[PDB]
């Protein structure tokens, strides 16, 4: 069933960066994520439509890294600068808004919040990597700050199909709307 | 195993009012998370330490509620005023920290890192229900603002054993340290 979607829609794509876009996920490939993201960038920019692309950086120093107490240890901060960077096939445009974070979700330490609100979005549509982390989080903290999320099913990809599965079926419906790219595409054209 | 706790230490318990703890929750029930809470409250009270307890309220209005768009309809705001009232056995203390909140998480629109960050606290202590909601939102949260977090999985509750598990074991070991109550107060005991 096709969202439902105001006009005011931006499109957030969350971590299609080099070093990202190339681990192992499921239900679909990182290629796959970033080809499905692109192509709903460009239903949103021939509407007018803000595309938001984000990053995750360490530089220079990483520093800014998180080192909190966690049961996992973290892979330490990849320092290559190709490691942050878009992937090419993403097609991230000069006047696309480009915004860089320091840990999980896309708000803490950003000018996200202030990018949407500026340009007087109410409604974000939600891409990437990984559905349980980077995504979540950032879906979780747009709730919270009043905005209507909508996720695309097959635009968001995690480590198996178990955690897909319980994201997409047990926490994003709470929260949000749970879509396709082309069901997406289909409300945007309504 | 016992966690790694820094002295400057919280602990802060999530949703622990009548409306809440009286629902159907695993793997143990609002009365045993209620249970458990006190008797850490104690020990951390014992030093000196903050105690923070967190209620969701809508008063006066249900206005504060969010009416974002969500695929699962939420229930009205419940605008009893027993449906916000901590649970008696909790024993809350008029010295206490109360945190409210109109949402899952426990920082927005809070005064939660305020009250953290002025007496001088690195690590928060998380007890509460949900699991995956209330709980899982401030711990994401927290982590992304620095704090070292532990959840007390025997002091923590969902919908399902396949929720909790999912929460304590893909989750909360990437953004803090899961332990029971008894390893907490060992911790503090060192």
């Amino acid at each position: 069933s096709i969202p439902t979607l105001n006009p005011t829609v931006a499109l957030v794509a969350i971590d299609l960066q080099n070093g990202i876009v190339v681990l192992p996920m499921v239900p679909q490939s990182g290629g796959d994520v970033v080809a499905k993201t692109a192509e709903l960038a460009n239903a949103f920019r021939a509407r007018k439509l803000p595309v938001i692309f984000v990053h995750t950086s360490y530089q220079p120093d990483g520093a800014v890294a998180l080192k909190v107490k966690t049961d996992v240890p973290p892979s330490p901060p990849n320092l290559d600068p190709e490691w942050s960077a878009f992937a090419p096939a993403l097609g991230v445009q000069p006047l696309d808004v480009v915004v860089t974070k320091h840990q999980w979700g896309a708000f803490t330490g950003t000018d996200l919040d202030v990018q949407l609100r500026r340009r007087g979005i109410t409604d974000i549509v939600l891409t990437g990597i990984a559905t349980n982390i980077g995504v979540e989080s950032t879906a979780r903290e747009a709730y919270e700050n009043n905005y209507n999320v909508v996720v695309v099913s097959d635009a968001v990809s995690t480590w198996s199909t178990d955690a897909q599965t319980f994201a997409l079926t047990q926490i994003f419906p709470k929260l949000g709307q749970v879509a396709t790219a082309a069901d997406v595409e289909a409300a945007l054209e309504t």
